[PDB]
């Protein structure tokens, strides 16, 4: 498998290659690295049988109970 | 205005800023003048000005965060 991230917010595609997200969706992340530099920040993922690109700032790892701090420690929320 | 880096990012181009998760980023422009550069923002990290992907930051460095769907949260 690939890592599974969770959508934080709804996202509505603006084009046909973009993946629609709704809050709480589990997204399998297939690539975090755009081939074209102008697309950096968009990740490829799969949800619901569909594969497309989505903005990385709409997803998180898990549900929020554990936080990774800037200094690399973990905390409970 | 202060933003926070969401992810580590290692740059691979000229003028691009290194990000580490949790960095404070001061955003200078949210709008590339050229169409090829749309999606990249200009800002300053650690005293250095350069560009970075917009989607690798979130707004706010204190108790209130602004999400990209236009909502606000307590951090």
């Amino acid at each position: 498998a690939n890592p599974v991230w969770t959508a934080l917010f709804d996202y509505e595609p603006s084009g046909q290659d973009e993946l629609a997200l709704r809050k709480g969706d589990r997204v399998e992340v297939l690539s975090r690295d755009a081939a074209i530099s102008g697309d950096e920040g968009w990740w490829a993922g799969q949800v619901g049988g569909q594969v497309g690109i989505f903005p990385s700032n709409y997803v998180s790892r898990g549900g929020g109970a554990i936080r990774i701090n800037p200094n690399g420690t973990w905390s409970r929320q």
